């Protein structure tokens, strides 16, 4: 077998794989079908939550790269490929932009090395959010971004996999290394007292080590002095959509997970 690389599958799931998985994409083995299958028996919503989240990814990077006119992207916990990537959004509006993706997931790094040989402004490399200071300091990192002018850090659908004990002092690295008129993005699976939402927290902290539902304000307040642009910290469908939704009017899937996107101030 060619794809996915078999030395790569040792039968256990990979929170990138699974995603995949929901999305309908080929980077995944049996084990990740089989736990992405198993959650959506459970979690009612759980495939459409990752295309909102995905949809949200798009409008939040063309918001970015665009009106808000940032050419460097760090990309947290980016997963593997879509047919909608950030740089493919980011460069769409801002032919100059950089997007440095990291993955703790190794089969990131053997998808996208190949993908992005040819493109001298995007860059991947496999390493853990969880440690600021290496991933900051990253040969593809320093020569990519400079943290003197505005840039775009981005925990999308990753600051759920932060736990309780790490995610003050992780989020607060990122934040800190940014410039006056940088953004934080990030989106996370909520706890607004919905069943679903605990029991799928429970599932992926079981099955994939880390899975964390946190409130609306705990979301907000991981945004820390950064000013959030409107609308907010929402459930992701409802983040500046460009196609009609009704708040009063959302399915189970549709809150499951916030976004939100923050501008630190002068
Ligand atoms: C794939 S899902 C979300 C993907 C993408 N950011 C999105 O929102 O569409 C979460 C991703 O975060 C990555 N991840 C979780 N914890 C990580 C960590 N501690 N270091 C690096 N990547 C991590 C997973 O491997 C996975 O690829």
């Amino acid at each position: 077998s060619v794809w996915p690389p078999p030395g790569l599958d040792f039968s256990k799931p990979t929170i990138a794989r699974v995603y995949d998985a929901l999305l309908g994409g080929k980077d995944n083995f049996e084990a990740d079908r089989a736990l992405a299958d198993y959650a959506c028996k459970h979690i009612p919503g759980l495939k459409e939550s990752a295309i909102e989240n995905r949809k949200v990814l798009v409008r939040g990077v063309r918001f970015l790269a665009g009106e808000a006119g940032i050419s460097q992207f760090l990309d947290l916990g980016s997963g593997l490929p879509t047919v909608q990537n950030t740089h493919e959004v980011a460069q769409s509006v801002n032919p100059d932009a950089r997007v440095v993706y990291v993955d703790i997931d190794p089969m990131v790094l053997t998808h996208g090395r190949a993908l992005l040989a040819k493109d001298p402004n995007t860059a991947v490399f496999t390493a853990d959010v969880r440690d600021p200071e290496y991933i900051l300091n990253h040969p593809d990192v320093r020569r990519m971004i400079d943290f003197s002018r505005p840039a775009a850090i981005m925990l999308v659908g990753m600051l759920h996999y932060l736990s309780p004990d790490v995610v003050d002092r992780v989020v607060g690295a990122y934040r800190d290394a940014l410039a006056p008129g940088s953004y934080l993005f990030m989106t996370s699976l909520v706890d607004t007292g919905l069943p679903a939402q605990q029991k799928l927290a429970r599932i992926t902290r079981e099955n994939l080590g880390e899975g964390w539902a946190r409130t609306p304000e705990e979301i907000e307040r991981q945004f820390g002095d950064f000013e959030l642009v409107e609308p907010g910290v929402v459930y992701t469908a409802l983040w500046r959509p460009d196609e009609p939704v009704d708040p009063d009017n959302l399915s189970p899937g549709e809150q499951l997970g916030m976004a939100g996107i923050g501008r630190k101030k002068a």
